[PDB]
């Protein structure tokens, strides 16, 4: 018997199998599928569509819960795709003549609603892929009786070829010859050639099924195409449909003289293309695809310095150009030496020529010059030097009055508010910037916020404030900006959304002047408006950076600065060319990797005081990857202002983490079961290492979901603790308990084990809070749901689940009943109920199962996270997560 009722439309679950008893392992998983947006809910009942089956079927964390429903076995399936006529006939068809085996090539015939085939009294599926073909065909067909005629026709083949293709069909004598393309997305291949008097940059686009002799005629035609028709020479024909997403982008690359990248306007469009383009070209090109390309081309926007050499008579007898390579990995410099004042003045005229243009792009003899921070004052410096040449030759912080009078600061928040304010009142001269690194929870966003309101209410006639940040984090600084200040003296701009187009120039209105440049995106003037704080994304930094550097700012805010931690990334280049007088880079975690994303940070915040990539690599990366540590730390100090949660552990509530719940102990079924597994994994690898310790850590939380043995049922400590400390919870506070784990079926498990001890289910969460308001907004209300009930209460959420957004403060209790490898994520899953507004202690329980003669996989997992959060309080420390090469300890015994 099967538990779904199959449709045209995907699978159907009953809202009845709630009130069965019997299934309360199927109910409770539908209900986390619905929660995590796999199921949509239909007149009474629950609809699990083929998409999102196949989607489920790739899931891994849901594949322990998938022999639930039983879906049936996909079943290899090649299709055969036939046809009548040609592309050019309102008559043409393709519909799939046969399916055959994969391996047998034997016809079969099946009985087919939806995805689901019915050969002979047996259920099968389709593959993903051939569902897409025959979706294809299908929408062909309901298209041609709609709308017949060319375009149809050949719009229809070009997906379902594309899906064939992917699908591994056969196609019948025409079908084969023809070929219909539709590029979406685009690759720029970057090739530094040498055609003219200096080195140029070819730019050649390219798709995912480019015709051999595509590029030919798309440079030929003095327009780019929407349609393309290329004659094969196998005797075929090959169409090619340009979306206009794609046809801007190939009318940028087409309008570049014999595609050679040469001159400023040119080299700006292969530095950043989509301040040129906007963005669309996002989805065009892959900026990623963009980045890489670049360093596979060794197109380096490198920094240039002149140091003039001076004589005894203080005269100038050579200038050294020093060319500082921009890349992730530290590069040995180039250096030039001009002997005489013409070399100097053919640098200085590309130079002008490249301001002039007022592009950020540069060149010189091969190498490109990145000229964001090319300030003018730099400029007319360069001036004066060939010029001189020649004629040589020939704290109590201020709180903001806006600040509501019910908020009051913390000291450590007053503390960064003083900081701030006393590093901007000298960020002309002395200063350029600040990385504010406090830990996640210490309430930055405030800080920040007050440090912004004040400079605004002191200083009301400086230019604006620019914050960076994730839209998830966008919607955040709003709300809190809404919710602790007076926000009537402080206009906000958030510039994401159908605001940039509320502000973006019309796509024929652009300036003539910078229409011949190839700006096809564009802000219009005034679109600041009267906004003192203006809120955009590191994508929207990426694509209006041209518009975002055409004005100076104040304070340029970069939330989650690890965004920037690339030197060489566009997001990192845009946020540098931002002309602000005070840059703070706001991240709890300035350190990911290496240190060169500190270095970058820096550079952000306060260029020049780390020095060049290649002298930081060789001076602390090298040495590192401590003395240079110590000396780093001391360098970077005076604008670093690093607090923890330990630090301030009294403007918070008292995070007691219990020492009795570590002490359990593996019942005889328990160990006798780890052990058995154990020595078969050594067995298996004598005659993989992720597997065991994913076994062991589904032995010690629950042995009864690796075994369903009643031993195993009866038999497990951890969940013993659990039923226990929760009824002591109950009976004694009546306090409100967050359960973390990340197993679906453990979570089923606890959900269920709950609800016979106590009698009520606890809510399983494990969606995030992302733009998925459909859900998000259910997630939401169910968190305040539980936290709105009087008295006791259990919650199970995820690690993953927790984040932006979210808090739970009406719970004390936090239970990690699995363990992430990362101490971040378990610091920042308990800091859900350990947060400012916590009026209760917060009791953090980390039942561990412990065995007197064997080291058991959570001993060491809690010893290994020990260390590495003693480690991650370093924030010079990369904080790497857990891999089985960690837990070789355990194989030992
Ligand atoms: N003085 C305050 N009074 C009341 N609530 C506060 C105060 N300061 C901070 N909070 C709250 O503390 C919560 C936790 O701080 P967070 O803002 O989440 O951490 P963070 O340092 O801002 O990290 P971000 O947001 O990524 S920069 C905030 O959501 C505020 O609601």
């Amino acid at each position: 018997k099967n538990q779904y009722q199959v449709e045209e439309n995907g699978l159907s679950f009953p809202l009845s199998l709630v009130d069965d008893s019997q299934l309360w392992a199927l109910a409770s998983w539908l209900e986390q599928l619905a929660e995590e947006d796999y199921l949509i809910s239909l007149t009474d009942r629950w609809l699990l569509s083929w998409e999102a089956l196949y989607r489920l079927l790739e899931d891994e964390e849901h594949a322990s819960s998938l022999p639930l429903i039983g879906v049936p076995d996909i079943l290899p399936l090649r299709a055969s795709l036939s046809s009548r006529g040609a592309l050019s006939d309102s008559d043409f068809r393709v519909w799939i003549a046969e399916w055959a085996t994969f391996p047998a090539r034997k016809p079969i015939r099946f009985s087919r609603t939806g995805a689901i085939l019915t050969h002979d009294n047996q259920q099968y599926l389709l593959s993903r892929e051939n569902w897409a073909l025959l979706q294809a065909t299908e929408q062909l067909s309901a298209q041609q009786i709609q709308t017949p005629g060319e375009t149809t026709n050949q719009l229809g083949w070009a997906a379902i070829r594309k899906c064939a293709k992917l699908a591994a069909a056969k196609f019948d004598d025409y079908l084969e010859k023809t070929h219909v393309i539709k590029p979406t997305s685009l690759s720029l291949r970057l090739r530094k050639a040498t055609v003219a008097d200096t080195a140029v940059i070819e730019i050649e686009p390219h798709f995912e099924d480019q015709p051999a002799n595509w590029l030919g005629s798309f440079d030929k035609n003095l327009q780019v195409h929407d349609s393309y028709r290329i004659p094969g020479e196998n005797g075929e024909l090959s169409h090619v449909i340009i979306p206009p997403e794609v046809k801007e982008v190939l009318n940028s690359i087409h309008s570049i003289p014999g595609r050679r990248v040469a001159g400023s306007e040119a080299l700006s469009f292969v530095r950043n293309p989509y301040t040129f383009l906007g963005e669309d070209a996002a989805s065009v090109i892959a900026p990623e695809e963009h980045e890489q390309a670049l360093f596979d081309a060794r197109i380096f926007f490198h920094h240039f310095r002149l140091i003039p050499q001076l004589n005894t008579e203080n005269k100038i007898t050579e200038v050294t150009l020093i060319l500082e390579p921009v890349s992730p990995v530290p590069q040995p410099e180039i250096t030039f030496v001009f002997s005489a004042p013409w070399e100097l003045d053919k640098f200085i005229q590309q130079l002008g020529i490249s301001v002039a243009a007022q592009m950020p792009a540069g060149s010189w003899q091969g190498y490109e010059l990145e000229l964001s921070q090319f300030t003018e004052q730099q400029w007319h410096d360069c001036q004066a030097l060939l010029t001189r040449w020649q004629q040589e030759i020939e704290a109590e912080p201020e709180i903001p009055l806006s600040l509501k009078e019910h908020i009051r600061l913390k000291d450590h928040q007053r503390e960064g508010v003083a900081w701030l304010q006393q590093l901007f009142l000298r960020s002309p001269e002395e200063t350029a910037g600040c990385l504010l690194a406090d830990d996640m929870g210490l309430g930055k966003t405030l800080q920040i916020l007050s440090f912004l309101v004040w400079f605004i209410e002191k200083f009301p006639q400086e230019p604006p404030n620019l914050i960076v940040a994730p839209v998830s984090l966008l919607d955040n600084w709003e709300r809190e900006l809404n919710n602790f200040f007076y926000t009537a003296g402080i206009p906000v701009l958030k510039l994401y959304g159908e605001t940039i187009k509320a502000v973006k120039y019309p796509k024929q209105a652009i300036p003539a002047h910078l229409q011949s440049k190839g700006i096809k995106n564009l802000l219009k003037p005034g679109w600041q408006g009267e906004a003192k704080i203006i809120l955009t994304t590191y994508e929207t930094l990426r694509d209006q950076e041209f518009s975002l550097a055409r004005q100076p700012w104040s304070i340029m805010v970069c939330d989650e600065a690890q965004k920037i931690k690339n030197p060489a990334a566009l997001i990192t280049h845009a946020a540098n060319a931002v002309q602000a007088r005070f840059k703070v880079a706001c991240t709890g975690t300035p350190v990911e990797n290496t240190l060169v994303d500190l270095w970058s940070l820096f550079d952000f915040a306060q260029p020049g005081l780390l020095g060049a990539l290649n002298e930081f690599g060789k001076q602390y990366v090298r040495p590192i990857e401590t003395e240079r540590l110590e000396s780093l730390r001391a360098l970077i100090e005076p604008q670093t202002l690093r607090r923890t949660k330990e630090e301030v552990a009294r403007d918070l509530p008292q995070k007691i983490e219990v020492e009795s719940c570590k002490q359990l102990t593996l019942s005889g079924v328990q160990k006798q079961l780890y052990l058995s597994s154990v020595a078969n994994w050594q067995q298996q690898q004598a005659l993989g290492m992720l597997g065991l310790l994913h076994r062991l850590k589904l032995i010690c939380a629950h042995p009864a979901i690796v075994n369903p043995e009643p031993r195993f049922r009866d038999n497990s400590p951890k969940l013993n603790w659990l039923l226990k400390i929760l009824a002591e919870i109950k009976h004694t506070s009546k306090d409100k308990v967050i359960i973390f784990t990340e197993l679906r079926d453990l979570q089923r498990e606890l959900q269920h084990a709950i609800h016979q001890n106590f009698g009520f289910r606890p809510v399983i969460i494990n969606g995030d809070s992302s733009t998925k308001s459909q859900s998000q907004n259910s997630r939401q209300r169910l968190i305040d749901d539980f936290q709105a009930q009087p008295g006791f209460g259990v919650i199970i959420l995820s690690t993953v689940a927790v984040g932006f957004g979210v808090n739970v403060q009406k719970a004390n209790h936090v239970i990690h009943f699995t363990r992430c490898w990362n101490p971040a994520k378990e610091d920042q899953a308990t800091d859900r109920a350990y947060r400012i507004g916590q009026t209760k202690n917060v009791y953090v329980y980390y039942p561990t199962v412990r065995d007197t003669e064997i080291t058991t996989f959570e001993e060491t997992l809690d010893d290994l996270l020990q260390r590495r959060r003693a480690l991650a309080r370093d924030m010079l420390c990369a904080t790497p997560d857990l891999n089985c090469a960690d837990f070789e300890t355990i194989l030992k015994g």
